[PDB]
């Protein structure tokens, strides 16, 4: 469970950064 | 932008799958 | 923990649908 | 599209916060 939660956390954080990039590009 | 959005949304769908498995394990 | 996981699951699923909308609109 | 993306990314940031709390509770 620990490893899976860490991976979701990582990916969610990356999404914030990617979506902020998209917002700026749009 | 379209390709990046698709990668993000596919990962969001994987999060549903992973969270559902965490629910089962808990 | 159960209630919080359910809410994240719900929201992730909604994001798939919203992001697929954005993909179509773009 | 920009407003919707902002709502999504703000929720992604909340998921990091919520997942981190779940880690602590577990
Ligand atoms: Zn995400
Ligand atoms: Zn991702
Ligand atoms: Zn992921
Ligand atoms: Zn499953
Ligand atoms: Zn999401
Ligand atoms: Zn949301
Ligand atoms: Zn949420
Ligand atoms: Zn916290």
């Amino acid at each position: 469970i620990e490893e899976l939660l860490r991976k979701i956390l990582e990916d969610e954080a990356r999404h914030v950064a990617e979506l902020e990039d998209i917002e700026k590009w749009l």
